[PDB]
């Protein structure tokens, strides 16, 4: 009985949370996978 | 009876948490994850 | 029985607050995983 | 019964606070995983 | 029965707190982690 | 690893209660939104 | 690693609560909102 | 590493409580908005 | 390592409460908000 | 390394408390917010 299994990532837990009240911001991002803006 | 695995990376936890009341800002990012801009 | 792993990570906990009450800022950031701007 | 890893990093906890009440402040970083700006 | 593991580093704890009430401060870095700016 | 967590706002491994109330009073008036186990 | 959280409000390994009410008295008037274990 | 924390608000390995009342007396009026154990 | 923390607002290994309460008058008049035990 | 903390706002290893209320007299008015094995 082996797993035999070369790389293992078992888990990952990724919380974000973004909040904005914010107002007249303006900006040019390429890629967000979360953003606010 | 052997696991058998080169590289294990068994857990992690990230939390991010972003607020912004922030007005009349602006920033260029070329990737946020999490951004709040 | 062996395990046999030859990097173990097990865990990590990593947690980011930002707040801002920032206003009239403006900054470039290339990346930010968790940012507040 | 052997657990015959060669690196082991069993655990990390790392907690960034950042609070801005900040204004008119400008400022460029390429990369800022918990940043507040 | 032997734990058998070249390198290891059990566990570690980082708080970092920052607060900033500061006003019109520009400040380049290139990288923060925690940062307030 | 393992965490265990138990939450409880009360709780009582054992509890004995006992109300006794006895009314030997004509002509008791009352009013009582909620009465548990009570005598008028 | 293993952790191990208790929260209780209140907690009683043991309790015993007794109450005991005689009235021996006609024409009491009372309003309560509740009333446990209460005699009027 | 293992970490045990216990929070209670209240806690009572063990308690006993007896409260006794007898009224003997005609004619009181009360209003109460809660009444535990209580006797008019 | 092995971190123990209890916290208990408060906390009694043991205890004994005796309340009596005895009225032998007629006509008191009152008002409780709360009465626990307690004989008018 | 063990590390272990202990808080109570209030502890009692044994605590033992008697209260005795008695009232002989006719007419008297009382307002009480809380009466905790009170006798009027």
């Amino acid at each position: 009985f082996r797993h035999d299994s070369g790389y293992e990532v078992h888990h990952q837990k990724l919380v974000f949370f973004a909040e904005d009240v914010g107002s007249n911001k303006g900006a040019i991002i390429g890629l967000m996978v979360g953003g606010v803006v």
